[PDB]
């Protein structure tokens, strides 16, 4: 009771990932700069099945059309010496000071037109490396104040930003869909579209709903302190689950991205249990950053933990699921009656059932227990292998 | 400069609110129980333009149907003796303990049924008394831990429960629309649709999207610390902005419910901005709670401020966006800018345009200073009457 | 691998937690009211050590001195039944309404002199029934608005509360010491003391320190987003660990006083290492409430999940603790260095030492890894018994 | 109305403020690197009274021995120029990769000397330029993970670190005091005494600790939902209020450090109301960075407005404790009765007062109204100038 990761678990890891070299608001960089041609073969070793990458990691921003395509060259011999796949890539409109005011909602048009330009470059790059989802985190469209933005019109423009991609993706015969992955806040002081609630709303609107999903991650919405897994219980009832990123948060503050299972541990059981009950078959995804305590042997320790820390909660949610006493205690619970329709005998019938008011007696009701709390001590003994 | 409310202003109150006799979960009440009688006198003294009710803060759970049609009548008298409207109305859900696990999710489906027929049994009151909004806040729809409730089981069961009620209002053929009021957690751990965004999202599931908006409180964004008016900003965009609910919260803490004004004040100089800029022309309804120190002096003083603070912010955002200084502000921060397409010369322009990438100036453009700061020490002079 | 609890473990309990009748801030009680009686009996089956009490937990607000005998004697006949102790008692300055503003530091100068009466009576009680630890828990102390509370005035009054009570307990002869329990908010909209920190602050001003310490509890830091174990660490180094309430919270948001494992489960495992490794001797008590979704029979689940979940965590930090491998990690990354004085050589020597300063080679220094990640993911392995 | 700095309102600003060059931990650089005599110049022009320096902002990180006078000289020259002045000085142990683990607490222990050796370089520089003051921000002192600090031990070296500073003060006769500067967590996990009431207790175990005090930050407070003003109350009432800094930060998030006044505006006013009230009489400095939106125009406008914005709210602040009205509310709501003792009498007389227990009618006291409400609103309207 050994946890071993293979590339059949679907594991991915992104190149800033175990890439970053620790430089915070307050210090300097503690590691040097890994090629991504390292990154390829460390990860390949560790049982990751592939990687995912923003352009300016791969190609140095500036570069010309014949570094470019060295570049490129290099990524991909390492892919196939390793078998490594590209599943997911992404856009950084982020770093760069002329994206300071965002990149599809700036307030100056141009720059929201050299947004689009480098976006589109790199989702005929995504497509090249066999990307099947491509993500966008606007975590520069937002404000430090009120008057700075006008939120109505920066919706106008996010919305024809994605539904200007939505057409270059379809006129070229691209099998690509979107991702936008929420965050509440941090680099701006708010970010639009701050949750995963906000995201899935901000999709319906847009000219061809089925091309997007979400990206929801583990520490943005517990940056606002909300439920990880109702969040995504939500955005999998909405058929919107395209891609996720795990990884660790304590509580509202700056976003940590610890390895996955830090932070709040019994809310990656509960992540976990969903994903897998549910059947979510798209990349488990690590964005996360090794603290900048760490040297590389740290750096591979850490990208190593998320996996083990993914495959033990796998199996704790598994045994709690076949275990036959919490199969009864379920029952206890009447989660088997929420399964059932309120009134799949229609609004006639609800209204014409005096049981269902008249003569329903609310004190025998309010009565029973719910068995809530030996459901949840269940739940407890089989996390910590108490059971 | 004085601030003095008329009927015309649209401000509304809860029975609830100015009702509210100080019982916390530390503490016994501290005020004695208002007759609704009187509490429609004192506020349309006050200068309010209508009440709104949960059925059981005017009718007494339990009430034979000839105690039912008395209070129903006395209500009356009071509001055609001051004028007083009746814009939204409500049905308690989270009180009686049969609601201890919810009402319209709650996991035993004989709860589920009495909770609809609850609802309908006050949709044909409210009709009756004018309400043109019947919201909907799902204070014990939500779970204290993770295996108690299914997610994807439980927005099954409240897409249910919206959708029969939808048929039913369109079978009655009535006028009324209806409006979910998010929260993310209290009394329940964690609140399924926790934000507006979550709400939006659902809405665009049930069978008729047309009935259903929003109706967001100030305190239960701030309680996930989300932005207030860029949510509203959102609701607006989307078409939703059915009703509000007007209040102060001094962070993520409980549900304060501070008259409105308290709380973060800039917050509420920016909402009022933007609904009066926006053009909302709903009830401006407060839900607040005076706090349990008061006495009745002090309950209308309370709702007193809350209309106040209401007029004294909407002078002050009307003179900032009335300022000519303001108004080249605006310009030299490019919100002109943001308010234009992106590429209304279409895909095919974009990609062939060069000064859009190959000629795209990057360094000229990330050197242009958004002049942010001064645009918000304007606003600052202008709600400080520094300026 | 069974976790059975025993008198000698020293579990505690308050009668206000098993005795909740859940009733919040928006929902009427969902249980009956439980004889004192009972609880005693069912606590020790369950393997308790002994309870705890607001005098208003004991004896009916208002009761005579008559029945006030007769609440004691039966109260005593149950503990001599059954050999429950009770080694902590503490005062009800919230409920009443005439507690509005306070009790020790209310506006009002009458409520502060019947506070420290009532407390009074209470520390009386408490040494008949051989409490050691007397607690103060202010949480009417503070203020909704910013006006209403001079808090250099009400920390006056607070001192000087304090300092009578000190003087009142040396001059009975009394062994009995006192501890603040902080909270930082609810149900006052900012509540004095709000922290561990600040009531250790507070205490270094009272005449006489030596008998005052903490009682912190964990979900009450949690409500600040701050690290409970690190909050005692510092109680603890500052000698000041009198009283613990141990339970649960989920991030910020209103008091939820989960069973104790619920919540944080991490911050739980290290609470429960550093108490034992720390060797803390007083009681280790619970101050929850089952959740209104409970019966009776939830209610005692719920309180022995409390107690297994405590001895569970035990086993696992003791077992991290005693593995070699742990304890080469805890080498690697220079925990022993830590321990040793930076400069037991003194001042001067500091001064002289080249090696400090003029030839400290601080890139080979910053090059080293601290190697916590792998420290971290073999205490994740230990908490899940994956070792 | 108009709101003119001069420097007799002791207004300070760090070179890191007017400095930073908007690298944040997702963005490059958005202007370019102030000279420390340029920024001298500006804000002597602004109406500034005086700058702060850490020790790595004025010398490069690495300088000779002549670069150092060089830049310390150049300094000196533009203070004598502009007749600034230098309050307050502190070091940089963050920044340098060598401090990635702290630099008094850090686990290997030649690192912990080396920062003692930089710091007392600085204090003598600080002496030499005049400083009064010496601050110590921990924000590398603390954890990620709960095994990788044994936080018992890191307080005793922090007070090591502090008890040896304090003696080499003593020993060289210099009249300087230290102030340390709390924060809760970022750029560590969890930074150990995360609040004023952690950094009040922790000074009370230092060997002199007359020598210390705190310097509180707005934002670093409020990223643990804590109430500034109350926080600061506690400061002044322990007498160790030695210095502050002032900025704005909307909730619990990542360290904002917007201008003064931004933020929550109410919590700026009642600050600025206590400090004036109380007769604070040190430097009000501003810790604040310009948004990275902003060009060096925005720079300057961004620390002209904290200046405005504490002078406006020091003239409204003033106007409402001016007001008769204001003052007759005040006795209404017994802030008067808050000052006088509670029992002067002594604690006998307490105890033989039947009106005090016995014959204490506490319904007719629970009935009073405290009257804030009415209170608040005035203060409300004190503030927005109407009034
Ligand atoms: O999508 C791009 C990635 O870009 C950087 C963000 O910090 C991370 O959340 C994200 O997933
Ligand atoms: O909608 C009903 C009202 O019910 C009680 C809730 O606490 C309040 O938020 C709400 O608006
Ligand atoms: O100290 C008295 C007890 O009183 C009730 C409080 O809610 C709880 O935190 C506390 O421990
Ligand atoms: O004390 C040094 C200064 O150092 C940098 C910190 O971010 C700031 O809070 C502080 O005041
Ligand atoms: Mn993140
Ligand atoms: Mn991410
Ligand atoms: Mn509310
Ligand atoms: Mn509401
Ligand atoms: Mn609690
Ligand atoms: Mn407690
Ligand atoms: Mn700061
Ligand atoms: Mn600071």
């Amino acid at each position: 009771m050994n946890y071993q990761p293979t590339p059949e678990d679907r594991f991915t890891f992104g190149l800033w990932t175990v890439g970053w070299q620790g430089r915070d608001p307050f210090g300097d960089a503690t590691r040097r700069a890994l090629d991504p041609v390292e990154s390829v073969q460390r990860l390949a070793e560790l049982g990751a099945h592939g990687v995912t990458f923003h352009d300016d990691d791969l190609i140095p921003f500036g570069s010309s059309d014949s570094e470019r395509e060295e570049h490129v060259k290099r990524f991909r011999q390492a892919l196939d010496d390793t078998g490594m796949k590209v599943p997911m890539a992404t856009t950084n409109l982020f770093t760069h000071p002329v994206f300071k005011d965002g990149g599809f909602t700036a307030n100056d048009r141009d720059v929201r037109r050299y947004a689009l330009r480098k976006t589109i470059r790199n989702i005929d790059l995504a497509v090249e490396l066999g990307a099947e989802t491509y993500v966008a985190w606007g975590g520069r469209e937002g404000a430090e104040s009120g008057g700075a933005k006008d939120v109505r019109d920066a919706l106008d423009r996010m919305k024809e930003a994605f539904d200007l991609l939505g057409e270059y993706v379809t006129s070229q015969g691209y099998d690509i869909r979107f991702a936008i992955e929420p965050k509440p806040n941090e680099p701006r002081g708010d970010i639009l579209l701050p949750t995963v609630g906000h995201a899935l709303a901000f999709i319906e609107r847009l000219e061809r709903p089925e091309l997007y999903g979400v990206n929801p991650e583990v520490g943005h919405e517990q940056m606002a302190g909300l439920n990880f897994p109702h969040g995504i219980a939500q955005a999998l009832w909405a058929g919107k689950l395209f891609h996720i990123d795990l990884n660790g948060q304590n509580g509202i503050k700056y976003d940590q991205d610890l390895r996955f299972g830090a932070g709040d541990l019994r809310a990656a059981f509960w992540l976990v249990d969903l994903l897998e009950s549910a059947g979510y078959s798209g990349p488990r995804h690590f964005d996360f950053k090794p603290p900048r305590t760490e040297d590389f042997d740290g750096v591979w320790a850490s990208a190593a933990g998320c996996m083990r820390n993914y495959l033990i909660l796998k199996e704790r949610a598994a045994a709690f699921r076949a275990d036959p006493e919490v199969q009864e205690a379920l029952r206890a619970s009447r989660l088997d009656e929420l399964a059932r329709p309120t009134a799949a005998d229609g609004l006639q019938a609800l209204l014409d059932d005096r049981s269902a008011f008249e003569e329903f007696d609310v004190d025998a009701a309010a009565a029973r227990g719910m068995a809530f709390e030996r459901l949840d001590q269940l739940a407890m003994d089989h996390l910590l292998g108490a059971r």
